[PDB]
């Protein structure tokens, strides 16, 4: 219905219940509420959306509702230089499709967590083979520790098709609550710490950057493909009298509180340099008793198994 085939820019609050095709560059300034409430089509990959928060205001919201569907093969740009203890956001995407080939940036000056923020993907379906990113442009100190504002993946019982990357750069917490699939896929945790509490967990790989943490609230089945693994990061699993072990020919890592954990984190590493100690964590506004795995060395030159 909404076309955009030459270069738009829109201000104001935006709500949208027309289709909205965007083959162009839509730009969107100066609003605190921009509502998708049906399709949301950018095509082909040089088209592209950018929604600019209104600066100097209390809330923004930014909504992709379960009415809506995203069909992204460019570049959405999602972008709040507000900032502050006292900002509130909603950026929830949760259309009944979400599929991207292309690139989804959200990009906030507020990554700190506080009492109020949302910052959700959770849609009915998630595809995606492009690069979903978190990305930080404020610089924010002195964390409350809080629960909102933690950008929340997926959800209990959803799945999460990702064929391509989901880089998150930008906070101390992200949370993934959604089952990912699919062999192909990546989650680079760039900065701070990814939590998980999900029914399983398969294909993808998790890459850690330095001083960064992987921590498995509840133990999946599947073994979970981690790399980046060494004295600059962890990997944590959930429960008391931890106990771990590595197996040298097949490269995993299988971690014992009440439960089991397995992590395929490679060959190569010196299982008598490696060490554990039991920590507390704080996941969804609760502490947990979680055992650390510190594999105490650097990421081997050789992470290829033995046949």
């Amino acid at each position: 219905s909404l076309d955009i085939l030459t270069p738009t820019t829109l201000t104001g609050d935006q709500t949208f219940n027309e289709d909205v095709s965007v083959v162009s560059s839509l730009t969107l300034n100066d609003g605190s509420q921009y509502l998708f409430n049906n399709l949301l089509q950018i095509a082909p990959s040089s088209a592209s959306v950018t929604a600019n928060a209104l600066a100097a205001v209390s809330v923004f919201t930014f909504s992709l509702p379960p009415s809506s569907s995203l069909s992204n093969s460019g570049t959405l740009i999602i972008s709040n230089s507000n900032t502050g203890p006292s900002t509130e956001q909603h950026i929830v995407i949760t259309p009944n499709v979400m599929a991207n080939t292309g690139t989804i940036t959200l990009s906030l000056a507020h990554t700190n967590t506080d009492s109020s923020s949302t910052l959700i993907i959770d849609p009915v379906t998630f595809y995606n083979t492009g690069t979903i990113n978190y990305e930080s442009i404020g610089s924010e100190t002195n964390d409350p520790s809080l629960t909102g504002n933690i950008l929340s993946i997926g959800s209990s019982g959803r799945t999460l098709q990702n064929l391509g990357t989901i880089n998150l750069n930008a906070a101390n917490s992200y949370y993934l609550l959604g089952t990912i699939t699919e062999n192909s896929g990546s989650i680079n945790v760039q900065k701070g710490f990814l939590y998980v509490n999900a029914l399983d967990f398969i294909g993808n790989t998790i890459n850690l950057s330095t001083t960064t943490a992987l921590a498995f609230i509840s133990p999946v089945s599947q073994v979970v493909r981690v790399r980046g693994v060494f004295f600059g990061n962890i990997i944590a699993s959930v429960g008391s009298s931890g106990t771990f072990s590595y197996n040298t020919q097949t490269g995993i890592l299988t971690v014992t509180t009440n439960g089991v954990y397995s992590y395929d984190i490679g060959c190569g590493y010196n299982p008598a340099l490696m060490s554990g100690q039991q920590e507390t964590l704080s996941f969804q506004g609760n502490l947990y008793d979680t055992f650390l795995v510190l594999v105490n060395q650097p990421i081997p030159s050789d992470l290829t198994c033995a046949a």
